[PDB]
């Protein structure tokens, strides 16, 4: 059981180069628009504190290189809306996919397509967290690289990259320019609120590991709700709602174990550790698949 | 440090569906050729025991059906190389990146596009066991699904699928129809021989934990490789090639650090253990991450 990222071919399509200064960093070219990072237009003199609404004014259209491959594309306006920058272009992308944009919520997956100087680089699966920071894959040049899942042809686009923080994970925005969580695009280091654990995945893992044949850490005792929960915020978990109750049912029915069944078991796994065993092959336990991510597979 | 794919768009536009009566898989189509596992010419129950030649010489072009999407492409001419089955189409695939077919070594990692009805479903990445198994999401249907990894703008294709073990583990052959391992394409109990860890893998990513400033694991002293393979396979590890040494070349370089000298600090971690120690916050080694992995990611 491995994480498992969509097919990367659509989105591929829209990703460009765009430069402003000496800076480049990736955009996302659909329609007439090429939507990036807005900081971009910052420089070393202002990123601790940078205007944007007076540095973009101050932009012309021909300050922005837009390159799609081997063609420069025509910018023929530019605007902003909160962190991300819209410069219209004089040609309407001709493989501009199905799509929405979507803000997605604290435990859910979608797929990143890593990017560099607008090339696909790398796809991978990665997890909006409770603090919402992502566990991302993103080195120098990787701004603008999107994050996306689909649904039938449809590409609902969630996630745009813009920083790193000083713990080594990642922050960024919407496709509205908002970010997640109380991070700011201006150069300083600016620590999350604390890691908290997603509960719910990390039971849909254990009830992978059960369908993949690992049963070790079962016990046979049971526990109530609130007191599963009050131990997993003693640990720094989210206490598990009813809604994710619910949506376990499916792997409890597959597997004949009850959902507060399985939180005992992770109650044991919390408070005692591992012992030197492994899970799935992790001497860690994984919360970054959703109930969903598990099912279909 | 984590599992990354290639971007799949190059592969996702060569993928189309083969179908011999109602046996369906999945095939490659670059250029005029399309490239899929022998066994569609099997009903199930001739997978159980099936004589190719003579099933194969019992099929004409006409029963055979390819389409890309709901688009019929026409064979116009058929021939088996191993277990591949290569169909000759009346079009050339207007999407064919530039592509070679590479037959990789085990401990290589490749993205595979998991596509069922010749429609892609998912990308990962995946090692090639030393046992020449792999562990892939692979359900019914997904047969000719290709494992690749692509190089400046050229697609290498590495894997086909074709197979589940016992196990529960995946086998599969490289685009000229040849298996890896000692498998073959008859639906009849096989094992694989007992995996073990992959060493080269193990010490590039001891080379990524001293990029990363994690260096107290390194030994002062040097060994042979001969001694060090002698030791690492009595710790289920496989030994070490020339071409292992080899592709460690950039890495050794990278850090001065020369391969015996990781080989002699990775024999003392066997022997002695981690006492209670982490290597880049990990107490398990890792041998997932090829050298070429730990530079993409690295730099």
């Amino acid at each position: 059981f491995r994480k498992m990222a969509f097919p990367s071919g659509k989105v591929e399509g829209c990703m460009v180069q765009v430069t402003c200064g000496t800076t480049t960093l990736n955009g996302l070219w659909l329609d007439d628009v090429v939507y990036c990072p807005r900081h971009v237009i910052c420089t070393s003199e202002d990123m601790l504190n940078p205007n944007y609404e007076d540095l973009l004014i101050r932009k012309s259209n021909h300050n922005f290189l837009v390159q799609a491959g081997n063609v420069q594309l025509r910018v023929i306006g530019h605007s902003m809306q909160n962190c991300v920058l819209k410069l219209k272009v004089d040609t309407a992308n001709p493989k501009t996919p199905k799509y929405k944009f979507v803000r997605i919520q604290p435990g859910q997956t979608f797929s990143v397509l890593a990017c560099y100087n607008g090339s696909p680089s790398g796809v991978y699966q990665c997890a909006m967290r409770p603090n919402f920071t992502i566990k991302g894959s993103f080195l120098n040049g990787s701004c603008g690289s999107v994050g996306f899942n689909i649904d039938y042809d449809c590409v609902s686009f969630c996630y745009m990259h813009h920083m790193e923080l000083p713990t080594g994970v990642h922050a960024g925005t919407d496709l509205e320019g908002n970010f997640y969580g109380p991070f700011v695009d201006r150069q300083t280091a600016q620590a999350a609120g604390t890691d908290t654990t997603i509960t719910v995945n990390v039971l849909a893992w254990l009830y992978a590991a059960v369908i993949n044949g690992d049963r070790w850490f079962l016990n046979r005792f049971t526990t109530t709700l609130n007191d599963f929960n009050l131990v997993a915020m003693k640990y720094n978990y989210e206490p598990l709602t009813q809604d994710h109750v619910d949506i376990l049912g499916p792997l409890s029915a597959q597997t004949g174990i009850a959902v507060l069944d399985m939180c005992a078991s992770l109650k044991e796994l919390l408070q005692n550790g591992m012992n030197g065993r492994t899970i799935l092959g992790s001497a860690l336990l994984e919360d970054e698949f959703t109930p969903f991510d598990v099912v279909r597979q």
